[PDB]
C-alpha cells in the first residue's frame, strides 16, 4: 500500500545530445541495459508521446507507455501498462542536464511504484542496483 520511491543520479562522460538521442529512442532500451535481452515497439507514435515499448528481460517482461517527453528540457516520463513483476502503479522519469566542463551529462533516474511483494525492501534494492545503476553504467559503457 505504501508508495516506494527510488532516485539514482550520476554523471556520464558523453555529451547531452548523444545521451538524449539514445534515450529518446524508446525501443532501443536493450542496446545499453545489460539486463534487457530484447526491446522493441508495440506501437510507435510520430510525436513520440503515446508510444508503447516492450522490454524483455531474463526474469520476465515489461510493457511501458511513453506518457510525456520534452526534448527542450531533456525530460522523459513513462509508466508500465503490463508486467509480469509485482509492480503496481509504476512510473519512471529521466532528466538530463548538461555538464559544460568536458561536455558530460548529468542523468537523474526516478521511479515510483506500489508492490504486493512481501519483501519490498529487497525489491527496491533490486531495482535501484540492477535496473537504475546498471542502466546508467550501461549507457556509460555503450558510449565507450
Ligand atoms: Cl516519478
Ligand atoms: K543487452
Amino acid at each position: 500500500n505504501m508508495m516506494e520511491c527510488i532516485t539514482v543520479s550520476d554523471v556520464i562522460n558523453v555529451s547531452v545530445e548523444e545521451v538524449w538521442k539514445k534515450i529518446s529512442a524508446f525501443d532501443e532500451f536493450s542496446d545499453y541495459h545489460p539486463g534487457a535481452v530484447r526491446s522493441f515497439y508495440l506501437h510507435q507514435a510520430a510525436d513520440q508521446q503515446g508510444s508503447i515499448r516492450r522490454v524483455e528481460m531474463s526474469d520476465g517482461y515489461v510493457e511501458e507507455l511513453l506518457v510525456n517527453i520534452d526534448p527542450k528540457n531533456y525530460h522523459l516520463e513513462y509508466s508500465i501498462l503490463k508486467s509480469s513483476f509485482p509492480l503496481d502503479g509504476y512510473s519512471a522519469e529521466i532528466k538530463l542536464i548538461p555538464v559544460t566542463q568536458d561536455n558530460r551529462t548529468f542523468i537523474q533516474w526516478n521511479v515510483s511504484f506500489t508492490t504486493t511483494h512481501p519483501s519490498p525492501e529487497a525489491l527496491v534494492a533490486e531495482i535501484k542496483n540492477n535496473v537504475l545503476i546498471a542502466g546508467i553504467n550501461g549507457l556509460n559503457d555503450y558510449f565507450s
